[PDB]
């Protein structure tokens, strides 16, 4: 793309926006972009690079790209020719941050993906017109596995009896539960969830045996308690892998 009497600015996503250097007689800035190889055009009140630039694709698809006043979030809508129903959408933050969404020809959610600023990620597939579907959840070493529903997501570890379930809001807030079937008092497992330190501690025949910590750099931890059931020993180490949560629940 090219404009006369113009400056680069570097955003978002690694995109560029080429501004005129003064405004026209009406007091406005002319905007140009190339994004995903279509020529995009608009006009704005300010000078920075903010503002809304429109294009058509051959298909008579309609495209949108939202820059925000403070150039810290990028927008891009793809519509049916309507300008209404939606086929994709991205959006990108100043830190890398970074979220996808497909849609189906009702124009609902079929897919969803979310990349973390530090690296992991939520994966939602075959969603359905009811709000359910498959959910991943990527970390450092290993994937956890679950569902999506109307209320929440909640990904699931299972060994022998023992269920364990890792609950994330519709607001991020993270926490955890445990059941096992198993009736003998000297092998069955229970566990109490601390809201105020993200921490599970588990109990076998009356006594504390360990605490695995949800930390907020999304991993896991876990620290022993003594014979007697009293202070916890050694230092925390971190989880690398799924048999090594499955080990814990043992």
């Amino acid at each position: 793309s090219h404009m006369k009497n113009s400056v680069s600015v570097d955003l978002p996503g690694s995109m560029k926006v080429l501004v005129s250097k003064s405004s026209n007689a009406d007091g406005k800035y002319d905007l140009i972009a190339t994004v995903d190889a279509l020529e995009l055009s608009g006009t704005s009140d300010k000078n920075n690079g903010s503002g809304v630039l429109e294009g058509v694709k051959a298909d008579a698809s309609k495209v949108k790209l939202t820059i925000s006043d403070d150039l810290g979030q990028t927008t891009l809508e793809v519509f049916k020719s309507d300008g209404s129903t939606l086929v994709y959408k991205y959006v990108y933050s100043k830190d890398k941050s970074y979220t996808y969404e497909y849609f189906n020809e009702k124009g609902e959610v079929s897919y969803k993906y979310i990349y973390r600023a530090d690296g992991t990620r939520l994966e939602y597939t075959g969603i359905k017109s009811d709000g359910s579907g498959k959910a991943k959840e990527v970390l450092k070493g290993y994937v956890l596995e679950g569902t999506l529903t109307a209320e929440k997501t909640t990904l699931v570890v299972k060994e022998g009896t023992v269920t364990l379930s890792k609950n994330i809001s519709k607001s991020g807030e993270v926490s955890v539960e445990l059941n096992d079937t198993d009736s003998s008092a000297a092998t069955k497992k229970t566990a109490a969830w601390n809201s105020g330190t993200s921490t599970l501690t588990i109990t076998v025949n009356s006594k504390k045996t360990k605490d695995l910590v949800f930390t907020s750099s999304n991993t896991i931890t876990v620290q022993q308690y003594d014979s007697n059931g009293t202070s916890l020993e050694g230092s925390a180490v971190e989880i690398t892998k799924l048999d090594e949560i499955k080990n814990a629940l043992k």
